């Protein structure tokens, strides 16, 4: 496996965590703004996913989990990072500063065989764990996985499209917390709104979510679009999609499109449930959209509202180690 | 006026609370769980609102708000209610009890003329100021408000609809917690997603708010329906209507016959806004339903994403008090 | 272990999910208000504590919990339950209703053996393990394992008592917000200020834990006192004890007593730690009690305020198992 | 008054609003990470205090906030802005950032006759209205307003020191989270529990209030220490103040000192109140402490633990304003 991770901040945490829990093996870690003995705390206390069981120490200037020790540089440029030095061949780019094939490929210079960038990048080919990874080559050297609600909604609308066509949907994220947020009203001269007080407001904002749908199912470029709501919860969002149809269906048959799913193809992805859930239930878990079969509504044959939960960073970390699984697969075959 | 009021609560407070400012007449109120002295704090103090700056004391088994004398009731069943001791004529029944013709009928014993359901009603005629009003007739003795989120949808749908004709819409409620929600998980044997902790999750529930709507303006009876999440915010909430429309339009072409609308026949009920708003800035406001102009988004020129503001429970009762203005000036002519 | 509980609330169904951890046999359960299949749903989900990850299912009437059988009454009057036809000896009474031993002792007639009050009891022996267990009796019949609150004290009080001397205290617990509060501004005739929106204040409340430490450690009664804060938090409230000390000593002092007690004697009740834990860190805990030695300060040789961390009702049901635990051993001996 | 602002912020804001009440006079503001439009959003709108109800709008380079014309310059370094210029005499200090005698001396530069740091200071004479106003003179060109917490409780510390003699005391402060903390699990190197989810957790702080008031009140320099926990709460905190008195005297006795207090020398600076109130019931509060009778308990009759609230937003902005006009009839006399 030999992974590496470039920014140690939430995402970058998760998918170590997430690495020891599925077995991948991560040498090494790159931040230049958190000590050594900052990491260990951050690491082991996560206020949503909770106490990190199991052992966390420093020790040699490295980082000990569980027995599995880890290179810690502090390089502020990517060029910089000895990789080579520590093993680090397949680089988790979690900075949400080089997300350009351009910026990304500074990792090159310090010995990094493939860079996967942990967010949407405007020249990266994104991919969607269950969606479009048939796109993947081995000589693809920097990729992207996309956001967290882009791996939400692409297996969501993949399944609706394959089945009844989606000729046109409309799409708003209910979304949690971020850390982008504020605690109380405060500057944010590149979004106003996303500046007054987080715990206080229902926020409007953006999303690319359904844009980024586009590249992932080109046939579906152009016919979705979308935006967010900001709402005071600390984690888990839900995709609330209004799509149109091209084929008249029952929401039955929607329903059990997507439980078949489920069960086969997307297993591990989707999840389907018929339970009466809330955000809360839905915290801790793997799959990157768990569609909601009651909260659902069918006005038409062809005219529906969906639903589908994902917990924000957790899900998408990992489907970043099954992303760089996938990739060293095809890499050496 | 000679206004009364059955149900002390959040909306039976605010409705005094308004008609102090409107001007109105409250010359009783009737609640069971609320003593006297009890209700000089629950109608003084709100978290919410604010306290209420003006005098309110106890005087002579009577509530005296500023000079005004208030007769207080204790039964725990509506045709009990001396209404007319008081002189109450009007009844604002809000109790949320007593919600059908039949049910809301037992005020006539206590000698009351007529009876505002301050909720949906199932067989009660339903109105929404700006939207039907000419349609009651002063033989009308029971007629309902409808609730707070048909009020702030119906203006939208009416000038979308006169407009650019709806075709179908789906509507999602991003709604603040209610009364009937729970701090923490507890029993809720109707809505078992109800009955979970308000404070920590995304609550996905129902409402008839959309079908109302097609009571209301008949022509878009079955056209439109949706449904609601409840989020961790005391107040305000806000209406997420997608709708198909009939005839291509651009989206300025929206945003006009909204501006125009609250200029002329909707003015004081439908409100418009160009400003980066948030939730917060809407508490206290007096409109049914604040257009955000911002925040809505156009995929073609007959699909587009509507948003519109509310405070779910100031302005209804603002509504309320614009409702039986309405009907004592048609009672009375 | 033949165990039965009585009120399937926050208390008996996390005292049931603790028993399966402990190894702990719970063979019937009792509750007149939730139907079968609402237990299922109620027991699975949780918002604080999460999903229960084993199978839970309705079976033949029962309750089936990873193939373990549970049978299910629905009495509403104690002496009607049929606890020996189930085989259940040890009850565990969360009700909240039957706290006394007049009260109590209904339970004899269905064929109980024991009952444990899962609350204060105004006159059932009060029972906080590490404490004073050594005072348990084979021949009582009904006892009290004190509130979440006093499981957290009395450790700590103990600690400081005799190793120091405590000549007088006053107590605050900053708490998490209670199934007894509201949402929003309503009703609560025996507590005005608990009916306050809970989600938008800081109410001061009250706290029975100070004067229960009087009765659990004797020689401390009637030299405590306190009250409570309650805070829009979830779950995990904290202890800020400031007492007078009648030896004088540094705080050094008092984190080697509380790190020494934590090591030893009452290891797995008191909990130590020097991390800067806040308390989200806690969820979960199985302690009755962590001191947080940093938090703490110490104003002169006999003048200190320390701070200790609870998980609000887990690790009281932790202890509710260890009380049963106790008692079994004695009472077969 | 001839009043300037530097730093836009929180505080900035407010005291531009309590001046715009009490009358003052302000004729300059300078922030650098806010834009000329910008402030505009910022001053109408606010999450906390409401929607701004007046005319705000740039015009000619400056801001107009009803008739009233206010100077904006941007600068990034103190020295540089030309309050003269704009004829601003007196600075209000409210970056945050140049709080020591020599860092906001640099307003000299710009022609500034005195200086007045919305924060407590390491070195300025800091002053609380009410507690030692008399020991300003005019010789003093910088001077500190001491902090939120300190304002609220030097007045009562007052009371309770003249009247019954403060032996020594802890304090607590449960304050509300401010501009620092986060949204979710960041990174904070100087405060590693400040960093951690402002939302979902009670997070342990520091505080230098009590300490500051032994610089206020030198007597009791050195016998008061105190610490703060940070909740969920937008605006309004509460000092919890554990005091020993040095004679003998009844809970009466407090009360009585403080009603007293509130009545003449200090009315409109300690308020009092016998109500069962919460947080929310202080929001645009203009006083520095709010004394809460119900919630004091005493344990013994020189024992016991005093309550009281403040709006650290509003009411110290009012203190702002107060200090100001102290200085001018002193400074003009
Ligand atoms: N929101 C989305 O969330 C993602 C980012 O999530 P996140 O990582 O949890 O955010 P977060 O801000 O928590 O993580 C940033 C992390 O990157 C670190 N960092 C910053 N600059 C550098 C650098 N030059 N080299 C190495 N490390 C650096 C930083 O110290 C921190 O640990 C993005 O894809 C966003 O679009
Ligand atoms: N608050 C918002 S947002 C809102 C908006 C639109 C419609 N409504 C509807 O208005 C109704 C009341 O809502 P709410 O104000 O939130 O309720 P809330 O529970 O706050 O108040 C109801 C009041 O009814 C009183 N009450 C109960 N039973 C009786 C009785 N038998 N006789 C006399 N009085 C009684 C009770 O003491 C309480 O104060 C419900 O049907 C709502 O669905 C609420
Ligand atoms: N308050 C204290 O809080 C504790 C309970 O806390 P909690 O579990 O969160 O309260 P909660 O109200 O959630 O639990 C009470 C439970 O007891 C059940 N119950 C009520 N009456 C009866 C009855 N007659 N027979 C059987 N079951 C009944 C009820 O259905 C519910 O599941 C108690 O120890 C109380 O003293
Ligand atoms: N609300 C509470 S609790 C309270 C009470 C009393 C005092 N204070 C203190 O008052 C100070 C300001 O607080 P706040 O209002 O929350 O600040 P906040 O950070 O919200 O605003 C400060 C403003 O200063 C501006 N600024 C920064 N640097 C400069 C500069 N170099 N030149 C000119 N302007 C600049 C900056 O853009 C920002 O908008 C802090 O030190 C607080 O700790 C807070």
């Amino acid at each position: 496996s030999k992974i590496g991770i470039n920014g140690f901040g939430r995402i970058g945490r998760l998918v170590l965590r997430t690495a020891l829990e599925m077995g991948a093996q991560v040498v090494a870690v790159n931040d230049p703004f958190i000590a050594l003995e900052y990491m260990v705390y951050m690491f082991k206390y996560d206020s949503t996913h909770g106490m990190f069981k199991g052992e966390v120490k420093v020790e040699d200037g490295a980082l000990v989990v569980d027995g599995k020790k880890i290179t810690v540089f502090n390089e502020m440029k990517p060029e910089n990072i000895p990789w080579s030095k520590a093993g680090a061949e397949y680089i988790v780019e979690s900075t949400g500063v080089f997300t350009t094939i351009e910026k990304a490929s500074a990792h090159f210079k310090g010995g990094a065989k493939k860079v996967i960038i942990s967010a949407p990048s405007a020249d990266a080919p994104m991919f969607v764990c269950g969606v479009n990874l048939e796109k993947y080559s081995k000589d693809m050297k920097v990729v992207s996985n996309a956001s967290c609600t882009t791996n939400c909604l692409a297996p969501v609308a993949k399944v609706l499209h394959e089945n009844f066509e989606i000729v046109e949907g409309l799409m708003t994220t209910v979304h949690a917390v971020t850390a982008t947020q504020k605690t109380v009203d405060g500057p944010s001269a590149k979004d106003w709104r996303g500046g007054r007080g987080a715990a206080q407001n229902i926020i409007p904002s953006s999303t690319g979510a359904a844009k980024a749908v586009g590249k992932v199912i080109p046939e579906l470029d152009g016919k979705l679009t979308g935006m967010a709501f900001r709402v005071p919860t600390p984690n888990v969002s839900v995709v609330d999609l209004t799509v149109r149809l091209g084929k008249e269906c029952s929401y039955d048959d929607i329903k059990a499109a997507m439980k078949t799913a489920s069960e086969g193809p997307l297993q591990g992805v989707l999840g389907y449930t018929e339970d009466d859930v809330v955000s809360c239930d839905f915290t801790g878990d793997n799959r990157s959209s768990i569609f909601d079969a009651k909260a659902g509504i069918q006005l038409s044959k062809t005219f529906v509202k969906v639903v589908s939960w994902y917990d924000n960073e957790f899900g998408y970390s990992q489907r970043v180690i099954d992303l760089i699984k996938h990739m060293q697969k095809v890499d050496s075959a």
